[PDB]
C-alpha cells in the first residue's frame, strides 16, 4: 500500500515523488517556493507539488511547517486552497526529513491576469463573491488569511478561484518597506500595529482588491507606510473619537492626532461609473474602524451578488484546533506532530 517512489533532479533539489505524479515541471518561477506542476494519474487533475524547503531547521521553521500542514489539512472548500495529497519518501520518523505536498494547479493568480485592467461588472461580482464564499468558511474556522492579496489568489481559465496562503506566518519577513505590492493590502491597524487585530483585517484586503478590479488601479500604492496611510486616510476620513479610544498603541494614537483631519470622501465620485451596488459594497468594506466593516457571511447576502447567492451552498467550517499554537516545544516535537500528520492523512473521494 505504499506506493513506489522515483527520484529526479529539479532546480537543483532532489524530488523523490510516488508514480502516480508524471511530468513534474518548476511553475512559478520560485515565486510560490519549490513548487512543480505535474500529472496525477490517478485523479487525473493537472496538480502543483510542493516540497517543503527546511522545514525543520529551526522550532519556528518545524513550528511554520507543522502549521501550513495543519491549515491544509483542514481546509475542504472549493474557494480555499486544500491538500489533494501529502507525502514524505521516508519509512520511519527517525529517517523523515521531507515533506512534499499536492494541491489543484490553478494555474495563474489573479494579479497575473488582470494586471492595469477594469474587468467587466460580472467578472468583478463572480471573483469577490469567490473570495468572500472561501473567506466565509476560513473565518468560521477562526482562522484569519492576514495576507490577502492579488498574488494570493489562485485562478483558472474558467476564472474559478482558490485563496492561498492563508493563516501563515511567512509574510512577516519578506518587505514591506517602500512601493511594494506585499503592503499595499494591508489594513491600516496591522500596518501600523493599531491594535490586537483580528479577522476584518481580511475584509479590507477585500474592499483594495475589489476597488483594484473595478478600476484597473491599485487601490493605495504608497511609497512608504505613511504615504500609504495618507491615501488611505484621504479616502476614508481621520479617525474619529470613538477609534481613537480602540488604538491601544499610545504611539500610534500620538502620531495620528497630529494629522490635520479629514472628512470621509464620497465613493461615487471616487468610483466613477461603477454599479451603484459595487459603490455601497466598497463603503462598508473600506471602514476604518475595523469592527464596523462588514462580515464576509454579510457581504455574501449583499445585492451585488444576487446572481451568485446561495446561502445553502456557502458552507461553514469544522472547529480549527489552534491549542498548538501557545505550545512551547522542542524541534523534534514539532517534527514528531507534522510525521502524524502526514501519515495520518486521508485522501479526498475521486468521482
Ligand atoms: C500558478 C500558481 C498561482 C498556482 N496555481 N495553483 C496553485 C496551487 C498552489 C500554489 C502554491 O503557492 C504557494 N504554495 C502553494 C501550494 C500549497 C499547497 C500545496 F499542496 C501545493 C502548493 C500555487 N498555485
Amino acid at each position: 500500500e505504499r506506493p513506489t517512489f522515483y527520484r529526479q533532479e529539479l532546480n537543483k533539489t532532489i524530488w523523490e515523488v510516488p508514480e502516480r505524479y508524471q511530468n513534474l515541471s518548476p511553475v512559478g518561477s520560485g515565486a510560490y517556493g519549490s513548487v512543480c506542476a505535474a500529472f496525477d494519474t490517478k485523479t487525473g487533475l493537472r496538480v502543483a507539488v510542493k516540497k517543503l524547503s527546511r522545514p525543520f531547521q529551526s522550532i519556528i521553521h518545524a513550528k511554520r511547517t507543522y502549521r501550513e500542514l495543519r491549515l491544509l489539512k483542514h481546509m475542504k472548500h472549493e474557494n480555499v486552497i486544500g491538500l489533494l495529497d501529502v507525502f514524505t519518501p521516508a519509512r520511519s520518523l527517525e529517517e523523515f526529513n521531507d515533506v512534499y505536498l499536492v494541491t489543484h494547479l490553478m494555474g495563474a493568480d489573479l494579479n497575473n491576469i488582470v494586471k492595469c485592467q477594469k474587468l467587466t461588472d460580472d467578472h468583478v461580482q463572480f471573483l469577490i463573491y469567490q473570495i468572500l464564499r472561501g473567506l466565509k468558511y476560513i473565518h468560521s474556522a477562526d482562522i484569519i488569511h492576514r495576507d490577502l492579496k492579488p498574488s494570493n489568489l489562485a485562478v483558472n481559465e474558467d476564472c474559478e478561484l482558490k485563496i492561498l496562503d492563508f493563516g501563515l506566518a511567512r509574510h512577516t519577513d519578506d518587505e514591506m518597506t517602500g512601493y511594494v505590492a506585499t503592503r499595499w493590502y494591508r489594513a491600516p491597524e496591522i500596518m501600523l500595529n493599531w491594535m490586537h487585530y483580528n479577522q476584518t483585517v481580511d475584509i479590507w484586503s477585500v474592499g483594495c482588491i475589489m476597488a483594484e478590479l473595478l478600476t484597473g488601479r491599485t487601490l493605495f500604492p504608497g511609497t512608504d507606510h505613511i504615504d500609504q496611510l495618507k491615501l488611505i486616510l484621504r479616502l476614508v476620513g481621520t479617525p474619529g473619537a470613538e477609534l481613537l479610544k480602540k488604538i491601544s498603541s499610545e504611539s500610534a494614537r500620538n502620531y495620528i492626532q497630529s494629522l490635520t483631519q479629514m472628512p470621509k470622501m464620497n465613493f461615487a465620485n471616487v468610483f466613477i461609473g461603477a454599479n451603484p451596488l459595487a459603490v455601497d459594497l466598497l463603503e462598508k468594506m473600506l471602514v476604518l474602524d475595523s469592527d464596523k466593516r462588514i462580515t464576509a457571511a454579510q457581504a455574501l447576502a449583499h445585492a451585488y451578488f444576487a446572481q451568485y447567492h446561495d446561502p445553502d451552498d456557502e458552507p461553514v467550517a469544522d472547529p480549527y484546533d489552534q491549542s498548538f499554537e501557545s505550545r512551547d516545544l522542542l524541534i523534534d516535537e514539532w517534527k514528531s506532530l507534522t510525521y502524524d500528520e502526514v501519515i495520518s492523512f486521508v485522501p479526498p473521494p475521486l468521482d
